[PDB]
């Protein structure tokens, strides 16, 4: 009954999550001057290149030269000598206002509260049991060894590393009931962007004393434990430069690591009227509720949307057998706890306020007690 | 036990949709000369704008600037009147080299069976009997009625069409021992660019009575399905002018409509040995040769693989159930009948040859009997 499962997670200078990292800065810096900004802030980024392409309505005057190079700059990417720097790239900026055409349809003349949701889609929440804040542990894992990196870069102990990373963690798992439970880590992947000095075997022995014993309890790890460190043997070219960015290109990262389900959409760039961002972190915020309110030790849920319409076309709940209740009884208990109407969503999360940067990196669940992090107390 | 299920699907002149299909053009124009391009091609559109950024290492010498334009004449983008046009639009490239430190560590001087793994990363495959080509209902319906719509665009049927279109389709589902059968349509949503003369009412009743009533069996719709159409009221604006598009931005809609699971990887833009594409077509040709063996109704099949190495790091088998024989058992089948390195799913998908534009829009699986939808008659 034992069954492998594998997540990954990047780094703060992979260049996908820089992008992601950009577009959010662009929205928090609409929303704190003005905290109904319509953003849909798109990234992309390739050697020497930060574009800003997508729609803005707002009434903030934000200086977009120097919001993208603060974010470059806080990532680490400061000297052509590391393939990027915030003070010497080209921002171009391709930004125009919302389409009046969405606009009308979604939010012109409606009562908050009844805003319709600012396009069609599908958004899932996940939460599981087997750990303290109701997150996969291939995933928590993989994003801590990221964060690990970064630390050891910024503290100057590994003064090689880059910001642009990769990791993977392949856990093994037991089954019980439907719930999940680990038993040990079975693989693990590193990849690290590094100076031009720097060895294979220096790098590899410091990921694993530095990086992987510091971060994965030993309890999981053992003589059969398989190490990737460095796999391509060499990373020099990274961040941009390596490859190109876009925002929204990470979404398994942001979400779940692979478990639970995606319903596509991009979380960065986007204002709260855009239900791919506020609809899954209430999705989330539902799920955890059931799981920390004791009704399932895991839990998928899932709800849809149409443009322009308030109300979420569709909830359903799937509890992989995890509940004595039904999926119909706990569907009857979402729906007498919550209302996922986008205009009831901004308030129970306070999603107006300019956080976002910080959801950006290292997934957007399970983390800090934001809002939707925090369970609501369950009435039936 | 019935429950509701949601997937969307996105037309050929959805934004983000333009971009897969520009990038998967330009693979197929470097393929046609050189079987052994590696591409990475990345789009973004907005309003005047295709973009191409990434890498590419080819033989070929292609014409970038014709290659983009007949892609979007194609998808039917020829007048500004419609919002974008291939005869005047701006066609940028922010291309080079494949980074030679990626290539040194994946096939430089590589055999090619051997070839390492060109990232690490999670991929899924899924397969359910619920439709002979072992797709979900929700996601080809959702699919048949963007390609309706561009069929009666293309006809003259409906000349007030434009090519930027959106649907969702929401079905009532039964369980039968962790198998799925679809019972009705609960809630259809259609939104589709429209020209500046057409009323709302003309719309809407030809999206019902021409669009959904000719792709739609009357069996699943009644007296209770909800219709959402045209529901933002306008939609003149569209295409990159009314929303910036990138590529990798459906990889959901590409796949299984939400079913199943996705590793977050984007397909199009890349060569065979991107293992995102690669090895989640594999997955799917493994999940489809299961479900069509008569081993499962249905079932989840997940890969994982590290930068250059050739072997998958992991595999595991979810069957939902559905399988007399264990996940455990199913597993050890899929060994014994699959060699799932990059290098040797080359040779059985025939992932060199240009079709890659053919799969950008509709999604990659259910259609076409694809290399990876003819089933592997499995020895056990
Ligand atoms: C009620 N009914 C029948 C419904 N059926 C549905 O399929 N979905 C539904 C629809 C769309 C998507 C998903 N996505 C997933 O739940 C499947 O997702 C994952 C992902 C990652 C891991 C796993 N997974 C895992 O979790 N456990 C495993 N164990 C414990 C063996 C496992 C082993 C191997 C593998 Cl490859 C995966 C495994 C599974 C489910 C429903 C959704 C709703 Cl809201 C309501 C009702 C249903
Ligand atoms: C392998 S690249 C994707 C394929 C690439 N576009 C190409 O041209 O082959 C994806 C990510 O892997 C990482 N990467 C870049 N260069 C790498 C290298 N030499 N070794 C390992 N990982 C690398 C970076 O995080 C990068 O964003
Ligand atoms: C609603 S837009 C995403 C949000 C948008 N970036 C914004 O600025 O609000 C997403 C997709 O919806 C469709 N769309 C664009 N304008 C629309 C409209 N007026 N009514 C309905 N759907 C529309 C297009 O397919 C577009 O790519």
């Amino acid at each position: 009954g034992t069954f492998l499962f594998t997540s990954e997670s990047v780094g703060e200078g992979h260049p996908d999550k820089i992008c992601d990292q950009i577009s959010d800065a662009v929205l928090d810096a609409h929303l704190q001057q003005d905290p109904d900004a319509k953003v849909a802030c798109e990234t992309v980024a390739k050697t020497g290149m930060i574009l800003l392409a997508g729609e803005i309505t707002s009434r903030a005057a934000v200086d977009y030269q120097k919001v993208v190079r603060e974010a470059v700059k806080h990532i680490g990417y400061d000297d052509s000598s590391k393939g990027f720097d915030y003070k010497t790239c080209n921002v171009l900026v391709a930004l125009e206002q919302q389409s009046p055409d969405i606009a009308q349809g979604v939010h012109l003349d409606r009562n908050e509260e009844d805003i319709g949701a600012g396009d069609q889609g599908l958004m899932f929440g996940y939460a599981t049991d087997e750990t303290e804040e109701c997150m996969p542990l291939t995933i928590v894992l993989a994003h801590k060894l990221n964060a690990k990196l970064a630390e050891l870069r910024r503290n100057g102990t590994l003064p090689w590393l880059r910001p642009d990373s990769k990791t993977q963690v392949t856990v093994q798992y037991m089954q019980d009931r439907g719930a999940v439970l680990p038993i040990r880590v079975h693989t693990i992947v590193i990849s690290v962007q590094h100076d031009e000095e720097v060895c294979l075997d220096e790098m590899r022995d410091a990921l694993k004393e530095k990086v992987i014993k510091a971060v994965v309890p030993a309890k999981y790890l053992d003589e059969d434990t398989i190490y990737h460190l460095q796999p391509s043997g060499r990373f020099v070219i990274g961040g941009p430069q390596g490859d190109a960015g876009l925002t929204g290109r990470k979404i398994i990262v942001d979400t779940y690591g692979g478990w639970g389900a995606h319903g596509g959409g991009a979380f960065s760039g986007k204002d709260y009227t855009k239900v791919d961002r506020s609809a899954a972190y209430a999705a989330r915020w539902v799920a955890k509720s059931l799981v920390k309110g004791g009704l399932c030790r895991r839990v998928l849920v899932q709800v849809s949307y149409a443009i322009g319409v308030s109300h979420p076309l569709s909830i359903s709940i799937f509890h992989y057998g995890t509940s004595q209740k039904s999926e119909r009884e706990l569907l009857e208990i979402v729906k007498k706890n919550f209302d996922l109407r986008p205009g009831v969503i901004v308030r129970d999360l306070d999603l107006k306020k300019p956080i976002y940067q910080r959801t950006a990196a290292y997934g957007h669940f399970g983390r800090d007690s934001f809002p939707w992090e925090v369970p609501k107390k369950l009435k039936y």
